[PDB]
DNA sequence: GGGTTTCCACTTATTCATGATTTTAG
DNA sequence: CCTAAAATCATGAATAAGTGGAAACC
């Protein structure tokens, strides 16, 4: 049963808040509802949907394409458990604003409002400002006044589950093998990864200062920018980063990508990636990591 | 019921994870 | 020389979010 600040940072880092509002023949008002709460995860990682399934008690699991599959929370008195457990144990990342957007949601729905126009127009004024907002149907619909502002999150990491549930997430353990004029002509470098949309800037940037360790780096594609947090320097990732997980444990097969991880530290510690046996081992480590992924 | 809810198959854009080479520090 | 640390450059798909259709009641 997963740890509940576990929970909310995997749900920081894989969750998405959903309001459809749909034409609909049959419905007194012309339209339908359906609001919830979603994670898709590769199929190899069912097993973490399977655990929250039970964890909570709520939700359905199905197949999402040919690679993924769904944990798809959206039957009313399902929510209501959604909500219990985000109000006690509280989302960081401005998904947190999302959060806030469903339950405003919830409560039009829970007052029976969305069945007559004006419960419709208020989730409309709601729904412009979650995620990608109104489509371009809805905004013909209602081309009345809504604007998409809301307000920014801005709050840091409340402890070290969370930090392990986001990294279960968004995380990266990689060994990096670096040509090199050394004597075995191969450097070994192992390098923690944790990549976001820059949105959430203020929250990486924390990272440096909650971990002790690391660098952000931004980069770019067309419009398209992200950040990431990144530690190379070894006694940072032995004395640090290693720690960290080893108390406050992984969910899912990064946790093996950890594992294996750790045992290129190992040799590191003991300066056997200096020699030919040791840095074949390495090797053989990295493709078993890098093949899976 | 029949208006509403809930589920299930499936799609899409892009934010992730991932992979590598080059350079700098010491 | 030698090794560690940091910087730069890259890319495909798991995500992050969403859509079409309809069974299933209450
Ligand atoms: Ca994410
Ligand atoms: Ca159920
Ligand atoms: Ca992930
Ligand atoms: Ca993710
Ligand atoms: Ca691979
Ligand atoms: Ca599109
Ligand atoms: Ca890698
Ligand atoms: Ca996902």
């Amino acid at each position: 049963s997963i740890n509940p600040w576990i929970l909310t940072g995997f749900a920081d880092a894989e969750g998405s808040f959903l309001l459809r509002i749909r034409n609909n023949n049959k419905s007194s008002v012309g339209y339908s509802t359906e609001l919830g709460f979603q994670i898709t995860l590769h199929n190899k990682d069912k097993s973490i949907l399977e655990n929250i399934q039970s964890t909570w008690k709520v939700g359905v699991i199905a197949n999402s394409g040919d690679n993924a599959v769904s944990l798809k929370v959206t039957r009313f008195e399902d929510l209501k458990v959604i909500i219990d457990h985000f109000e006690k144990y509280p989302l960081i990342t401005q998904k947190l604003g999302d959060y806030k957007l469903f339950k405003q949601a919830f409560s039009v729905m829970e007052n029976k409002e969305h069945l007559k126009e004006n419960g419709i127009k208020e989730l409309v004024r709601i729904k412009a400002k979650l995620n990608w907002g109104l489509t371009d149907e809805l905004k013909k619909a209602f081309p009345e006044n809504i604007s998409k502002e809301r307000s920014l999150i801005n709050k840091n990491i409340p402890n070290f589950k969370w930090l392990a549930g986001f990294t279960s997430g968004e995380g990266n353990f990689a060994v990096n093998l670096i040509k090199s004029k050394s004597k075995l002509g191969v450097q070994v470098q192992l390098t923690f990864r944790i990549t976001q949309h820059i949105k959430d800037k203020n929250l990486m940037n924390s990272l440096i200062t909650y971990l002790g360790c690391g660098y952000i780096y931004e980069q770019n594609k067309s419009e398209f920018s992200w950040l990431e947090f990144r530690v190379t320097k070894f006694s940072d990732i032995n004395d640090k980063i290693i720690p960290v997980f080893q108390e406050n444990t992984l969910i899912g097969v990064k946790l093996e990508d950890f594992e294996d991880w750790c045992k290129v530290a190992k040799l590191i510690e003991e300066k056997k990636h200096l020699t030919e046996s040791g840095l074949d081992e390495i090797k053989k480590i990295k493709l078993n990591m890098n093949k899976g992924r």
